[PDB]
């Protein structure tokens, strides 16, 4: 028999009961500006999908950022803008300004307004323990916005967050892996970064749904309150698995696999092993113990598990004591 189907516990019909126009991105018209509208200052950064370049928009001397999408898939594409759109002022969500064809080469572009390019990723080693429950709110707030408005980031990584450390301001970046959860689609598990896979991605379970950016989550939190980047440290897919195991058990895995009748891949079968589940206090010593709480050891072990229906989502995750200070502080200001 097949594996067992799953649902999102939260927004689960959200685009069911919008207009098709909402999701249906394939059908998106896009009106193609022109890119001689804006003048590139400066390369910022390279990925595998996109060059992203300061700019200026010579109509009005604002500073913007332009990504040059790199060839891909027109249907890639209109994902992303219509992502974009559909989440244009969500909290802590990239702003997209305008969205351009250089005139010449035809090469689409899109144009957010500016942020520096100061990921968290340079930052979050060396943050005070409120700075990290104060950012991880943040990320929440961005993350249950993307979630109510029926889409999954499937990116979350240090990279993707954009961070103003002076003016403590927070934006979720990169929405080219971003998708539309619908009920009982199956998803190209070949998304988001090795270290911060899903066990759901690894173990090729496709219908899966928000709580896939929470274990993402959880990753960044590991690493940051431990200061070991990264916290699951494989040498590829099958080992990032594995070093999963180490840590939360293969008891609460196989039962997981049995759960969702998942086909393991024959690989799996000898490199597995059988692990204890490992007390968090393992992972603490005195280069980190100001980072680590009980409040942060319950957070993070509630986002950390392999069943994806048993982890918080956003909102309960914003809920938790860990955040008790920083809702108390946002409240007084
Ligand atoms: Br690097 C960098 C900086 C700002 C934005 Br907005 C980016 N989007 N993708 N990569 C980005
Ligand atoms: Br990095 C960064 C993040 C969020 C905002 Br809002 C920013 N404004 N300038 N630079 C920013
Ligand atoms: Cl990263
Ligand atoms: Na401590």
């Amino acid at each position: 028999s097949g594996p067992v189907p799953s649902r999102a516990r939260v927004y689960t019909d959200v685009n069911t009961h919008r207009p098709r126009e909402y999701w249906d991105y394939e059908s998106h018209v896009v009106e193609w500006g022109n890119q001689d509208d804006y003048q590139l200052v400066r390369k910022l950064g390279r990925g595998k999908y996109s060059e992203v370049f300061e700019a200026i928009n010579i109509t009005n001397n604002e500073k913007v950022v332009v990504k040059i999408l790199k060839p891909v898939k027109k249907k890639k594409i209109k994902r992303e803008i219509k992502i974009l759109e559909n989440l244009r002022g969500g909290p802590n969500i990239i702003t997209l300004a305008d969205i351009v064809k250089d005139p010449v080469s035809r090469t689409p572009a899109l144009v957010f307004e500016h942020v520096n390019n100061t990921d968290f990723k340079q930052l979050y080693q060396t943050l005070t323990d409120y700075d990290i429950r104060f950012y991880m709110y943040e990320i929440l707030k961005a993350l249950d916005y993307c979630h109510s408005m029926g889409i999954m980031h499937r990116d979350v990584k240090p990279h993707n967050v954009m961070i103003d450390h002076e003016h403590r301001k927070l934006r979720l970046i990169d929405w080219g892996l971003a998708e539309f959860y619908h009920p009982g689609q199956e998803y190209n598990v070949r998304v988001a970064s090795r270290y911060f896979k899903g066990p759901e991605l690894l173990v090729d379970y496709q219908m899966y749904d928000y709580s896939l950016d929470m274990w993402s989550l959880g990753c960044m939190l590991a690493s940051m309150i431990f200061r070991k980047e990264p916290f699951f440290h494989g040498h590829d897919n099958y080992d990032q698995l594995v070093r999963i195991a180490k840590v939360l058990g293969t008891e609460d895995l196989y039962d997981y696999i049995d759960k969702y009748n998942i086909e393991l891949d024959p690989r799996f079968n000898d490199i597995l092993g059988r692990h204890s589940r490992k007390r968090w206090e393992r992972f603490v010593h005195s280069e980190n113990q100001h980072l680590v709480s009980p409040e942060a050891l319950d957070f993070l072990d509630k986002l950390l598990r392999y069943d994806h229906q048993s982890r918080l989502t956003a909102r309960e995750a914003m809920e938790h004591p860990y955040f008790y200070t920083v809702v108390k502080d946002q409240a007084r200001m």
